[PDB]
């Protein structure tokens, strides 16, 4: 029945758009379809391996990182829709050339889940979009806006299937990719997260580095005090996968500050904020433990932040702990 | 360069086979390719949902369970290669009809990872094969052989890519599926597992139900006593995915007996034993905590067992704990 | 490098469009991709057979006719771009409903080449587009415009490859479909036809029904009077295929009036005019034998016309004969 | 229901085979699937163009010629099934190396229809297979057997769909390729040709070079003397396509000797004989005009012959003319 293209246009029409938010999104889709095709046979393309470098953020860069990165930089460019790009792979903001330039700023993780490539676990692409504020010549500053300024945010999951999840002012919609005809077919319209789930998702390899609240919280999931059943544990290793499972099954996902990462691991611009926006749009929350993610005015484009998100009741139960303690 | 077909035949030729081990395997591949195609667009085929029943083992059965099941039952049948089939989905052994019958017994999880379907996490298919012993009319007994009798074992992963991993007397080989031409192209020849890794994989939602060894072991992964770095934690939720990551990255995977499941959760016939065989063939171990999995003469086809597997040094470190305690 | 999407937008941007010519075209592409996927496995979908009816024009209707028809009617509708549709399969004009209506009229052969389906020869889709003139409530009349009013025209070939050929005021571009990622990649930019070729393409099964000019002309192709080599003969059976080969190799294609079809066989609205427009835009001609096709004000939507098209020198050589005789 | 693999094995089983006729055939299929994938996007792979050479037989060699050739040479080799290969592209017989050698001789047109590549018309692959006679070290002679010695013959059509047609002692079966899962699904079981059709297929560009019988025959198709309707004319340009349409619709296909090609154009080994074998197995005929094709002991591997084939009544009507005249 409904293709992403169609849905795009019908929702962008009713909002009276110029078509520019549109070109952009459709450009992004092609990017996703291309990445997804490569991923489904990346080992047959010798795309596992290193490309040979370290990130601005520290990552040991893989070829897939590269390919998928170029693709997005390409497709966003040719869209005539954007003016500033912030990529995980790129040290500095990318300023579109003047003739190809649009009024949009786009932050993205071209391939989230690097630790999961070689072993063929789920991985994905995350992106956010803000409308340009400044009249300034477009600079790196036009990215340093908080999450509450996002006009669109989503991510693609190359899981058992390839899914494109997309949130805007009015809600979250999931579209799945039909490899056969190369289109994204709406699978879930206007998705909402459960008020409470029963899955906690965290790398407990940092049990020792964790703070007193995370510690108390986990213990409560494992030793429920109302003597209810203990939450299930899940941690795929790929932010896009865990966030998504949290989305459809409910529960909570966690990458908290620890004694070593005052500011957690995940990046504000291109992992944290879009995931938060999606999530709030579905009716769940997203906190550092101490403040909403979407309210944080970034000062650095590669800056990290902690992140608690998911079922509102769960996220709340833990905000309470953080209070109980600080 | 090398397709599964080719590799099959060249290795089956050198062993002087009848071609029967062969027909069988190739039949299995088609099964896998079909399952994989459906999975990559299962939501677009309305294959998420329930089919409407409970298993012999307890599972809330999904349509994918069904489809994928029928397919294997079909393809194994038409192969002329098998005589007894044991399926997760099927209460009783399936006895091939006499004209289509072969000298092989095939146990399989048609779709492992049901809790992970809806959220699009990795899932897969696991299978084992034994040569028929009895001259008896083929009965359910011809399945009740221990794991050290396996002639072939492997599984397919529908992860970010679709992989077909296969172990026989001589070693483990990975083949990836190229959707484009619908063939399985050898990606890794004669794979070996690291002697020690740094990932422990377990549902810690049962922290409370766990025994003293598992408990002590996890604590050691989190609080290394040689003050080394603490292992990373991973738990996809899908046996096929976690086993596989263990395979290529090293580390350990765990689904131990607990105060509620004297005998763990996973089934001996079609989850545990094939995974153990693969794993031992790669150079790692697979234990109940108390005995090798492959040495356990099953008495029931749907019987469960605990299972510790992975890097030999890790699996050993924990066997020691189990000793230290019992 | 360039996708149809991209090329669409960049050429529609420079013309200052509303995006409406655009939505429409992209809708058409999805239609084509869908038709093409089905065709590449139509026998495996039991799509060879009859659907069970006769056309307004006389055709024994096949299921593919139907499927492909519905698809276009669907996709053109949802585009918000059109107001009147004329289909080969549909007796009367189709008037889009008011809320979904646009300012465009679209005539199309949903699946050209029915005699060639069962035997797996090339087949295709042809379409034309005019901008609405009347302020009249959109009626069937808004289709009864001549070919020189076309704003866009092309067709898709499902040949050995799937090609999308598209002509507008500024020229003809070919895009090929990459099944892998489901996009149309520009293969030939701004195509031109040779001034003269060496292939004549005609159903000589009507040798007897043919007029004196066609007869004289064919004889000249077979017995060249400058004692040059005789033209090659080609006649696939599928208008889309023969027109296209004429396009890229040069030569001439013919479906002339005969003693039985005062007005030839092919339909003006949806076979003849778009093929003529493409062809003139490439630098060749298209004549009834007596008048340009694009100058013919249709009076009936299912009306036929003769059609000579291809290399300008050839088409001219034959216009001369038609003169020499009448 | 039935895959080529399955059908292969079940028919090869009942004949009590070694599996060697089998390996071979399945190797051939992969070859076909690979060629077909490339063809469906050959322009996107820059595979239109010249590779840069002339054949033993005269052809201006295209890259597709090359790719597809290598593939077959590869796959036939690795099959362990063959000992001599005769290719259109290869001047001399190819003698498999001793360790990879089998008891089979395989002649093939790796890509029939070169004049049709660039314009995206249907093209294909033709092949024949004979069992080795000599005890001689395998030489070029083991190919110089007549057509009545063929054990298997068929061809693949990359038309609107990709079809694999295959004849053996017991009859002709068509299998279509489902791109989706990369398998060949039986579409027509044990096919038969009509006793008479109404389509004559010939390059009438040689009207002038033709002999008195062909001339008289064509005139009869166009001016039926029983005043019946005149046959339809078809000539795709691609032997594989015209032969196939003849197969399923009935009628006749013609590439006769002419004043310039005492021996017609098509090659005996790899175009003519397999097409003849298929055709006779369906219940039609195949003649030079003067003698069955399958009875001709070749003396040269690249030798040509005329060829009339199709509906037995038609082929007969024309054999009579050839008599009437000589
Ligand atoms: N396809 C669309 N879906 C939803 N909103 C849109 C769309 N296109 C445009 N808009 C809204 O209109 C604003 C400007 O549109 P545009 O003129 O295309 O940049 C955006 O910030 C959106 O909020
Ligand atoms: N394709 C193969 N690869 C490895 N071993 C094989 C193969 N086919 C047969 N064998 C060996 O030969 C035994 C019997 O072969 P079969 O006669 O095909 O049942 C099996 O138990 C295998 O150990
Ligand atoms: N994508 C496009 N390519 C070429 N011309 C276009 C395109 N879109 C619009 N136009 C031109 O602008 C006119 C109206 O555009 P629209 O406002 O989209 O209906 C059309 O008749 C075209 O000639
Ligand atoms: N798959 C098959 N289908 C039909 N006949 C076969 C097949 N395999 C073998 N045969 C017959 O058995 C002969 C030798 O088989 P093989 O031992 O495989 O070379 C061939 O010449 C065939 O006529
Ligand atoms: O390896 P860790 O410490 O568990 O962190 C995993 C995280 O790393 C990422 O790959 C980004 O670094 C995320 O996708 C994922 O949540
Ligand atoms: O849901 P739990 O208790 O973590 O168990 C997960 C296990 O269940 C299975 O789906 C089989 O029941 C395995 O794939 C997986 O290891
Ligand atoms: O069957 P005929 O008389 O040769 O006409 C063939 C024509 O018919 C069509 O299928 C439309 O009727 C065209 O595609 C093709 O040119
Ligand atoms: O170009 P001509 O003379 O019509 O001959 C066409 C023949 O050439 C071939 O391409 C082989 O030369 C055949 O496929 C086809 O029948
Ligand atoms: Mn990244
Ligand atoms: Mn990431
Ligand atoms: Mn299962
Ligand atoms: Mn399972
Ligand atoms: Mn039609
Ligand atoms: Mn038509
Ligand atoms: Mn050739
Ligand atoms: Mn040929």
């Amino acid at each position: 029945i409904v293709t992403l293209t169609r849905f795009v246009m019908e929702e962008g029409r009713k909002a009276r758009g110029t078509g520019e938010m549109t070109q952009l999104l459709n450009s992004l889709c092609t990017a996703v379809k291309a990445i997804s095709t490569a991923v489904r046979k990346a080992g047959i393309l010798h795309l596992y391996g290193i490309a040979g470098s370290t990130n601005v953020t520290g990552d040991q860069v893989k070829k897939l990182d590269v390919l998928s990165n170029d693709l997005v930089i390409n497709v966003l460019k040719s869209s005539f829709a954007t003016c500033v790009l912030v990529s995980e792979e790129d040290k500095n903001a990318i300023i579109v050339e003047p003739e190809k330039r649009g009024k949009y700023v786009v932050c993205f993780d071209p391939l989230d889940g690097s630790s999961n490539i070689d072993c063929l676990v789920s991985i994905g692409t995350i992106f956010g979009i803000y409308r340009k504020n400044s009249t300034d010549e477009p600079s790196e500053k036009d990215a340093l806006q908080p999450g509450r300024n996002l006009v669109a945010a989503g991510y693609a999951l190359y899981g058992s299937a390839t899914m494109l999840v997309l949130a805007m002012v009015n809600g979250v919609n999931c579209f799945m990719l039909d490899p056969a005809i190369g289109e994204f077919i709406l699978v879930d319209r206007d998705v909402k997260i459960k008020k409470k789930g029963s899955i906690y998702s965290i790398n407990e390899g940092y049990a020792k580095e964790f703070d007193p609240a995370i510690t108390e919280y986990i213990q409560r999931k494992k030793f429920p005090p109302d003597n209810s059943a203990p939450y299930g544990a899940r941690y795929v290793g790929s932010m896009v996968a865990d966030v998504h499972r949290t989305l459809v099954y409910g529960g909570i996902f966690m990458y908290p500050a620890n004694k070593k990462s005052p500011k957690g691991k995940l990046r504000l611009l291109y992992e944290c904020n879009p995931m938060a926006y999606v999530m709030e749009k579905a009716g769940g929350l997203a906190t550092t433990g101490k403040e909403a993610v979407l309210d944080i005015v970034p000062t650095d484009i590669h800056q990290r932040a902690p992140i608690i998100l998911g079922s509102p009741e769960d996220v709340t139960e833990l905000l309470e702990i953080y209070q109980k303690h600080a």
